[PDB]
């Protein structure tokens, strides 16, 4: 198969499980509070920071380089605005850094530092959902918490350098399909995408526990 198809098939079952975690079921129903939302967003701040640091480190490596779209995709600067919005001018002192977020960040550093050929698993898992279902959660969050259409507090979910999320996803898939790909790399990429989903599920189960 093509790498973009392999990855979609490989993660379709775990996507179903992730969508139905308690935290995400509550989110989807509009039951997301400012408390829960700040927890998850601060956690994403550390995750995208590590992911994008490792993307920087490996930007010239042919095992990742074709997916190098900082201007279009990178989320850290957006996450920093959201952090100043949600936690105030001293957000760096204030934001939580949970065990599950730490675990996800540590795997991101291992992949980026020792297994860069798997980095595409982690970019795929985060960015492509951001450009899909993340747009649906954005509308739900705005309605649940009364966030203005103008976008404050939801910069993470807004891609000002992408005209069309769907056409962009399609370009990105096509580029994923030009990575030099052996059966070895392909097997391990799809397995690493399953682990990335699990890391997100464990984050959700932890935030949920923290909230109840
Ligand atoms: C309840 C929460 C979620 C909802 C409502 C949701 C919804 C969706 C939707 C509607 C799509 C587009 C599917 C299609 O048309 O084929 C999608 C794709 C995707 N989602 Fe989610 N999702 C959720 C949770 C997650 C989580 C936790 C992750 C990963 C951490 C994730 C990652 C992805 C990825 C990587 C894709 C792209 C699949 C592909 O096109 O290859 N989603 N999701």
């Amino acid at each position: 198969q093509d790498l973009s198809e392999a990855l979609k098939e490989a993660t379709k079952e775990v996507h179903i499980r992730a969508e139905n975690s308690e935290f995400m079921r509550n989110f989807q129903k509009g039951q997301v509070s400012r408390e829960g939302f700040k927890l998850v967003m601060a956690s994403l701040y550390h995750i995208y920071t590590a992911l994008e640091e490792e993307i920087e480190r490996n930007k010239q490596n042919p095992v990742y380089a074709p997916l190098y779209f900082p201007e279009e995709l990178h989320r850290r600067a957006a996450l920093e605005q959201d952090m100043a919005f949600w936690y105030g001018p001293h957000w760096q002192e204030a934001i939580p850094y949970t065990p599950a977020t730490q675990h996800y960040v540590k795997r991101l550093h291992e992949v980026g530092g020792t297994h860069p050929e798997l980095l595409v698993a982690h970019a795929y898992t985060r960015y492509l959902g951001d450009l899909s279902g993340g747009q649906v959660l954005k509308k739900i969050a705005q309605k649940a918490m009364a966030l203005p259409s103008s976008g404050e507090g939801l910069a993470f979910f807004t891609f000002p350098s992408i005209d069309n999320p769907t056409k962009f996803k399609q370009l990105y898939r096509a580029r994923m399909n030009t990575l030099e790909m052996t059966p070895e790399v392909k097997h391990r990429v799809t397995e690493e995408a399953k682990t990335a989903f699990l890391l997100n599920i464990e984050l959700f189960e932890e935030l949920q526990a923290l909230l109840t």
